């Protein structure tokens, strides 16, 4: 049971999910209806310039781990796997002048349509960590930057 959301292939691999219509509210205050996803389950993502596995929990993304062609790809698949975590911080990331959504639309893909024009705000709001040994991956700062230190939270980047 394979399915698409921003260029990616998504395939549960584990775990299962059911639904409830939930109300959140943005960095702006405005309340949005979505579909939020209860339960633990593991992805892949297969786009044509990144791959990923995802792992989250409800309103929750426990860890990423990105492959790709280059900072931009991979950026991309953040961005994906961001919005599609449902993450509290991604949805007050959606914050300021003109940042409303238009509310029978897909929410999920007006969030997409936002943070794709830019992810700095998403980026920036999502927290950053310090990460262990794992060698092979490499943290990721928001700017992009590789840090052997430091990374977003959960966000592992591995060589193609
Ligand atoms: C078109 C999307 C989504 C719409 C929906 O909820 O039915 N479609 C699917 N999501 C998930 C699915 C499974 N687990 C999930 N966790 C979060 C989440 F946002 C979605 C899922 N599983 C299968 C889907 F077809 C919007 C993101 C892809």
């Amino acid at each position: 049971s394979s399915f698409s959301f921003g260029g990616f292939t998504f395939k549960r691999t584990s775990g299962s999910s059911i639904k409830r219509e939930e109300e959140v509210l943005t960095g702006n205050l405005q309340t949005l209806k979505i579909r939020v996803h209860e339960g633990y389950e593991e992805f892949t993502m297969v786009g044509k310039r990144a791959t990923a596995i995802l792992r989250k929990a409800t309103r929750r993304l426990v860890q990423l781990i990105v492959s790709g062609k280059d900072e931009q790809s991979i950026a991309e698949a953040i961005i994906v796997a961001m919005v599609f975590s449902q993450e509290d911080c991604m949805i007050k990331a959606v914050r300021g002048d003109l940042n409303f959504v238009n509310r029978r639309l897909n929410p999920m893909h007006q969030l997409l349509r936002h943070f794709q024009k830019d992810a700095k705000v998403l980026f920036q709001n999502w927290g950053i960590e310090h990460i262990d040994n794992v060698m092979g991956m490499v943290g990721v700062l928001p700017d992009m930057t590789p840090s052997t230190e430091m990374s977003m939270r959960g966000i592992r980047v591995s060589k193609m």
